[PDB]
RNA sequence: GAGUCAAACAGACGCGCAAGGGAGAAGAUAUCAGUACUUCUCUCGUACUGAAAGGGAGAUUGUGGUGUGCACACUUGCCCAACACCGACCGGCCCCGGGUUGAGUUGGAGUGUGCCUGUUUGGACCCGAAAGGUGGUGAACUAUGCCUGAACAAGGUGAAGCCCGGGGAAACUCGGGUGGAGGCCUGUAGCGAUGCUGACGUGCAAAUCGCUCGCAUGAUUUGGGUAUCGGAGCGAAAGACUCAUCGAACCACCUAGUAGCUGGUUCACAUCGAAGUUUCCCUCAGGAUAGCUGGUGCUUGAAAAAGUAUUGUGCGGUAAAGCUUUAAAUGUGCAACUUGCCAAAGCAAGGUAUUAAGGCACCAAGUGGGCCUUCUUCGGUAAGCGGAGCAGGCGAUGCGGAAUGAACCGCUUAGGGAUAUGUGGC
RNA sequence: AGCCCUUCCGAUGUAGAUGUGGCGUGGAGGUAAGGACGAAGCUGAUGGCGUGAGCCUCAGAUGGACCAGCCUCUAGUGCAGAUCUUGGUUGGCGUAGCAAAGAUCUAACGGAACGUUGGAUACUGGAGCGGGGAAGGAUUUCGUGCCAACGGCACUCGUACACGAGUUGUUCGGAUACUGAGCACAACGUUACACCGUUUUUAGGAAAAGGGGCAACAGAGAACCUGGGAUUAUAUUCCAAAAAGAAAUUGCAUG
RNA sequence: ACUGCAGACCGUACUCAUCACCGCAUCAGGUCCCCAAGCAUACAAUGCUCUGGUACAUAGAGAAAGGUACACUCAGGGAAGUCGGCAAAAUAGAUGCGUAAGUUCGCAAGAAGCAUUGGCUCUGAGGGCAACAACUCAGAACUGCUUACGGCGGGGAAUCCAACUGUAUAAUUAAAACAUAGGUUUGUGAUGCAUCCAAGUGGUGUAUGUCGCAAACUGAUUUCUGCCCAGUGCUCUGUGAAGAGGUUCACCGGCGCGGGUAAACGGCAAGGUAGCCAAAUGCCUCGUCUUCCAAUUAGAGACGCGCAUGAAUGGAUUAAUGAGAUUCCCUCUGUCCCGAGUUACUAUCUAGCGAAACGACAGUCAAGGGAACGGACUUGAAGGGCUAAGCGGGGAAAGAAGACCCUGUUGAGUUUGACUCCAGUCUGGCUCUGUGAGGCGAGCUUCACUUAUCGAAUGAAGAGACCAAUGGGUUUCGCGUAGUCUGCGGGCUAUGCACCGUCUCUGAACCAACGGAGUCUUGUUUCGAGACAUCUGCCAGAUGGGGAGUUUGGCUGGGGCGGCAUAUCUGUUACACGACAACGCAGGUGUCCUAAGGCGAGCUCAGUGGGAUCUCACGUAGAACACAAGCGUAAAAGCUUGCUUGAUUAACGAUUUCCAGUACGAAUCGAGACUGCGAAAGCAAGGCCAGCGAUCCUUUGCGUAUGAACAAAUCAUACCAGAGGUGUCAGAAUAAUUACCACAGGGAUAACUGGCUUAUCCUUCGAUGUCGGCUCUUCCUAACCUAGCGGCUAAGGGUUGGAUUGUUCACCCACUGACAGGGAACGUGAGCUGGGUUUAGACCGUCGUGAGACAG
RNA sequence: GUGGAAAUGCGGCCAGGUGACCAAUCAAUCCUCCCACGGUGAGCUUUCUUUUCACCAUAAUCCACUUGGGCCUUUCGAGUUGUUCGGAACGGGGGCUCAAGAUUGAAAAAUGCAGUUGUGAGUUCUAUUAAAGCAAAAACCUGGGG
């Protein structure tokens, strides 16, 4: 056959992410001593657009812990993050929005962005616009709160783990249709050559699995297995069920 | 410019020695990669057989016998070689003296070499694929991404916001302007490229020209830079593009790849001269096999002669006949003392017409598409049709004749002359 | 070229086989011989010989120095045909054409005979057959001469030929001296192997917190302007003391 | 401030283009940037002009046919032309009016549609700055028109498709395809998902984090997406024993079932729902009806026995959009009737210059024959030679070892549930792998531990302790208690002392004023997991077109399709020895039988007839003899019956058939043994004749041999004799597809082309351009009209224009005197046209698991 | 160091700024173009033509010093062609300051040219889509602190 595209972003050539214009990763603060025994105030100084993202980006400045210099640090913003809002990272800040607090001491059922999973891991769970996590209960015997992922998906982390309080900002965007093949073409300008999506049915057989044939049609089923090996893995992957649900 | 070189076999022919032949590597010497010389070995052979352990051949001072058998001898002998038949014997295998088996033996024929031919293998007579592999080179064309720059006339329509007004209980509508929106419109530039299926079409051009046309504020066009490629890259996906190369680039190499296929294969003359069929083959465009043919002989000379009769003796079941049976013609075959059986020594067996050189061996080629016709048929509605039988032809062959004709007719053929003819004519 | 004679029979022939004191070629061992009184080669109404391949002789008003015979050895040995290879030549054929973008005319001169100037006439028509640059080219530039060849006609002319010239910078651009998509040395790791990968390195990278470098002649950066009577050809580069001049700017130093 | 000195490197010419670059060139092609006038004008459109540049594109003369054109004009008609309004014409600027359906309310729209427009002399309007400037609009008279630059939309009504803009086969396809938004679905919480890499503390999505990413399908909106989970896919649920040992036997170690899923593949297990249609999907078929016309294979609209529609393999419907398909209309026109005239450049003739293709040889015909359509031959008929311009009939003209087709034990691309595999994935074991506490069972798991390991974070930036031990022992090294031990020095276990050990809704901040700022360390940077694995390595199993290599028999009146005539038997073909062919003809064959074999004996049968299964007669085989057929057979070879195993062994006997005089098979004559039957001779080593098979290997038997230093046992091997099988039957182990395709050939072999016949395969595959039309000529006559007769003669001349459809053909409308049939390579493509056929693109239906196929 | 009530004027590290990032438009200059005037040269000139054409130039550098914006101060309107704005300070008076610009002059008439200004137009430069938000960095600057 023929290299078929799956294979080919693996390359990560062309299939790259842009980034030049990115301000660099979104995380939170290096999780100090001062995040394990206080807090640290910064204030948010600008909440920048990120191309190719949706949340915008805080640019809290937290002045450093041990010298002289001041450290800008860079974080995806919970909604009402303003300009001049005064960040307080650390155990025993207050629990309030922007507030990046440990998990085990935010309230339970209590909404919370940019949590991170691994303690001092710098913020990995509900990074994407109008997404949050509820604490959906502590266990201060073992230490490990659980939460609910964006996804309706439960997890138990630890309570060291740092979250941030509230929904991240941005949220709905994918509410407004986009309209023009145009429109699409510039949200991932600022992504990936991920678009446009030309369907395997319409490519060739080298090309894909479906491709080929003179009806355009897959000959045999979309679900393909969770062991296909790559080239083979197209079309409905380990799918458990198929159909509208 | 195209059967070569090597090597391994074989037959034939030449040479050497011969129950042996020969060296090779190497050496030693004398004088020049030669010639001369030789040890020691090795090698093929003289012994074969069996899987193997193993065993291993003379007869009753000499052909094992017998049959047919040159020459010579003598008026039949001996028979050379040779064939055949049979012993015995060696090995192996058995049976209960017998069978049988070997590439055995039976007064060695091998060997080295030259040379030709044949087989094989190698580039393998020469030339030719589509490919396969190995490794490199390419994103200047072009595909895509990114960086960083550049570009886009003149119109048109006229969105949101805004501003003024009229109406309304309110509800928020109706004018009018404003504004300049949009993968908006017309249309430059630019980017394309629909149509004329226009020009051109050995062109200006290995894709161009003309007019027409499409997009032309956008998913736009564009420079530079940069990233991603060969079982790979890149693709709004046409297997498109990846330097005029892409259903797998290009370069080099393996590689003179392979070809049962196509094409070619160079002096003369003389001597003979086919086959297109048999069996076998993943065989059907090819082989092997046998036949046909050549060469070499060998062997001896009405030997085992015969595409023919006659005569004698078989065979037959087609035509005709007949109502599935009698039976042609053309054919076809053939001929010219010792030791079993018996009751026993008698039987059995082995022994004292025309014409014409016969047989045998070896090596080897081409061929293995046939065609026509005669007669006979089979299949087909029929055919310049498919299939067979017979014989003859063409193929491979003219010549004479049928005006003409591959195969009809006559006749078949060295270079010529006379004569006379053949078919055909006058 | 059969030792001679006599008689008899045969004679075609594709594929193929075979024969041949058969032909012929390059070379070798021999022999014999030839050649500047002309070898080979080549030419040939030069005949002669041979069935033939061919040989021989003659003649060159050809050549200029080698070489035939014979026996033996050898082979890279004989060619009308391979859409054969290579070179040359040919018919077609003085033909097909040299028809895209409108265009020249005139006189004078030049010249051995198209140019030059004047005039006339048009054209381009500022998205130009204009004036500068990148890429690319790299002497094409300029002058003199030349026009053999080339400029598909012609040339007196040329981007052609030959000869001689020509490109001037504190400030232009570039580098010195930015970063960018990116790249990759180092180290480290992987690999049978570094010609791989990360791009910092399980890592002691300071020599007086995160190694070194590169990567933009359109991005960032960037101190200079005009006048010239200054060239055949360069000028924001040349100019000379009244620098035509006027500046800005960097370094050091100086009062 | 000044002044003084110094200010280095390289670039620098020219070009930047119908002659300086790339394109083999001074090539009409391509190639980034900058500056860019005047007038008309809305203008960078277009035309023209100053400046700057050009006058270089070979020229001349003249003005045959035919051409090219970025040239026109054409009476009357007006699409009749054609496949098709192709091409041309036509519209056109501005202003004022006016503007339909349909619609997603934006549009459609420049809809459509009328109307006015010049010149001139005037008027009006519209501003600035203080105490002169535009130039548009408007109006008015008067007057003019030859309707007189350039430039500038033709319009409308419908159907199909796609929503739209976009992309896209560079060099035949710009589409309806791709994209698209929108829709759905799948995976997935980072130990991830997809995925690159030979490999790694490697890489991509991921600079990310479910509003994300990765994978698929559908394809805007509106509307709807029915039924089917049966298939398929996806998903989910070492240890013992024997043995001397090799070894052998045994025990434990992801599937099956079961479930779910169709916006999985698909069907309509379920039986096609809503819809929609002779639709790009309907064979029949030009369906039927209606509408459109004079006429309609067209179209539109209905209908729905739908060959073979139908629902994200999306269904339907859709305004806007469209160089998309299609029908019609108005306008318009040289498309046409039916051509004519003009132009300019060619051609023509000249000066200069100067190829190519092609080239066997040539080159008048008719007939003939012939490789079956001759330029060479036979026989006729022509023909003096050489020319110039045309021309396109022939030269089966040239082009290229036919892209078609077939062949080859040739390729490549693709597919796959072909064969063989290989990565990937997952699972398992082991290993990595330590330590404590358990329990269970005869080293297994729970549980903690932590130093391996793993993950994470970090610029290794603050861990634990001091709060004190089922803790430590070198300045703490030591004591005391009981138990035991002793190298007499102490040890060790328990244990307690000590000691290790101890302190408290954006401001600014540093560069310290022994400490200030705690000390300590059986150390780990921290955090997490933790002997698990997000770990290593190795084996294992499954999966695995993701990839790879390979194959995908033959024959065959081409191939495929089947058949199999691919091995064998009978009758026939077959022609009175033997042999003899055809996808020739009729049948058979792979078996079957302990008997249906062997033997003996007895017997007689099929059927007919006479009587009542029987009885008698006759009874030439008309029956039976496994099996098709032939043969043969009567006290039998049949039938019953009895006894039986000769269907054994058979020393390598010879032979026949096939034949090569090889084999296999089959069979015949034998000999030896031992039998069987029979009084006996005799008969029997199967059932006559078809019923079956190498090498290698396996296996079984049998009677010694080898395992080569020796020996025995085991094992293995060997000899020898059977068996397992190659049915393609003298024996590889083998799926499709290619229209994206390719090569070597083939006229050995299709379509095609002539011939023959009424299909053959003769020519042609190093190529002879297809149907049709148009155009033009020509010939025939089984005469349609005309003519003469009375159906016959008669080939003379003529035989129409249109609608549908590529057509031919047919059918229609109209005319006509009539609208005849044919030949000429189904006349005529270096004449055209290119509608049909029509390669690649794409869509639909059906077929196919798929790639792909369909003479739809 | 220093003036000013103020806006502000003059004389290691750390943080910020410049670098630095938009189509258009509007405005100013620039430039080109036109016109008017005036000069100068040339040309037409049968006739006509107070005429037609050309030219009338002003470099960087420096020195003195109207439009747009920011700000200081003082005691419903404001605003644009345009989608604004105002007690978080609008308007008015005075002031500050930036950015362009004008004029005064130095350069510089010793140059250019050849035998003048002004006026009009154009050009020039200095929001929208956005699920798009439209580089970096050295250099350099300024500060805070020393
Ligand atoms: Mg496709
Ligand atoms: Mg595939
Ligand atoms: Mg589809
Ligand atoms: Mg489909
Ligand atoms: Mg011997
Ligand atoms: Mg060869
Ligand atoms: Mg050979
Ligand atoms: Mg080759
Ligand atoms: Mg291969
Ligand atoms: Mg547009
Ligand atoms: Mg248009
Ligand atoms: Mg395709
Ligand atoms: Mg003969
Ligand atoms: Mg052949
Ligand atoms: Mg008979
Ligand atoms: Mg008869
Ligand atoms: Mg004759
Ligand atoms: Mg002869
Ligand atoms: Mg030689
Ligand atoms: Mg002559
Ligand atoms: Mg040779
Ligand atoms: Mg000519
Ligand atoms: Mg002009
Ligand atoms: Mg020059
Ligand atoms: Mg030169
Ligand atoms: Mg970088
Ligand atoms: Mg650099
Ligand atoms: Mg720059
Ligand atoms: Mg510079
Ligand atoms: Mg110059
Ligand atoms: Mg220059
Ligand atoms: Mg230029
Ligand atoms: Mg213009
Ligand atoms: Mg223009
Ligand atoms: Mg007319
Ligand atoms: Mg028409
Ligand atoms: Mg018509
Ligand atoms: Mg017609
Ligand atoms: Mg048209
Ligand atoms: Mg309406
Ligand atoms: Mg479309
Ligand atoms: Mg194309
Ligand atoms: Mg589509
Ligand atoms: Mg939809
Ligand atoms: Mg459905
Ligand atoms: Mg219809
Ligand atoms: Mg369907
Ligand atoms: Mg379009
Ligand atoms: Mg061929
Ligand atoms: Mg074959
Ligand atoms: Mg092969
Ligand atoms: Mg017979
Ligand atoms: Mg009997
Ligand atoms: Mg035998
Ligand atoms: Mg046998
Ligand atoms: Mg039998
Ligand atoms: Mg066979
Ligand atoms: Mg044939
Ligand atoms: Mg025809
Ligand atoms: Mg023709
Ligand atoms: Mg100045």
């Amino acid at each position: 056959g023929k290299t078929v595209l799956t294979c080919r972003k693996g390359n990560g050539s062309i299939y790259q992410v842009h980034g030049h214009k990115r301000l660099g990763p979104a995380k939170l603060r290096i999780l100090d001593y001062a995040e394990r025994h206080g807090f640290m105030r910064g204030v948010v100084k600008t909440i920048e657009h990120e191309p190719g993202r949706g949340a915008p980006l805080a640019r809290v400045e937290f002045r450093h812990p041990y010298k002289y210099r001041r450290v800008k640090e860079l974080m995806v913003a919970p909604e009402g993050m303003f300009t001049g809002q005064s960040v307080l990272c650390g155990v025993k800040a207050p629990l309030a929005i922007g507030n990046v607090l440990p998990l085990g001491q935010i309230t339970e059922g209590c909404i919370v962005c940019n949590v991170e999973a691994k303690v001092g891991d710098r913020g990995t769970i509900a990074r994407a616009s109008g997404d949050y996590c509820i604490i959906i209960s502590h266990n201060h015997e073992t230490g490990r709160t659980r939460l609910k992922l964006p996804s309706g998906q439960k997890k138990t982390v630890p309570s060291n783990c740092r979250a941030m309080i509230g929904i991240i900002a941005g949220g709905g965007r994918i509410e407004k249709p986009v309209l023009k093949a145009g429109n699409s073409f510039y949200r991932f300008r600022g992504k990936r050559n991920c678009w446009p999506k030309v369907r395997g049915v319409a490519r060739n057989p080298v090309e894909h699995p479906h491709g080929g044939g003179n009806h355009q049609h897959i000959g045999h089923p979309s679900t393909v297995s969770r062991h296909a090996p790559p080239g083979q893995k197209v079309g409905l992957i380990a799918a458990r069920r198929t159909g509208r649900i």
